[PDB]
């Protein structure tokens, strides 16, 4: 019983947190939450307005807000992200899923 999780990240290359960072040179004025927090929890930046993907699990993410936590943010959607997982814990995902 069960199929197992791929290993593979969705997008190897920017499995480089500096190269994520990279993809937010023109992440927008208006978007409220900074690219550091976005590029450590994973994302980088996609298309011109303020769409985010998980370089591992490809998750999508857009309309970030003011406090919006990425890591949380992750762990809300995409529970299973074997890099979200591997970076903050079985305990913390399970935390955001419970609530
Ligand atoms: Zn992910």
């Amino acid at each position: 019983a069960g199929a197992t999780l791929s290993r593979g990240p969705a997008f190897p290359g920017m499995g480089s947190e500096e190269l994520r960072l990279a993809s937010f040179y023109d992440w927008p004025l208006t978007a409220e939450v900074p690219p550091e927090l976005l590029a450590a929890a994973g994302f980088f930046h996609t298309g011109h307005q303020d769409k985010v993907r998980c370089f591992f699990c490809y998750g999508g993410l857009q309309s970030w807000k003011r406090g919006d936590d990425p890591w949380t943010e992750h762990a809300k959607w995409f529970p299973s992200c074997q890099f979200l997982l591997r970076s903050k814990g079985r305990d913390f995902v399970h935390s955001v899923q419970e609530t």
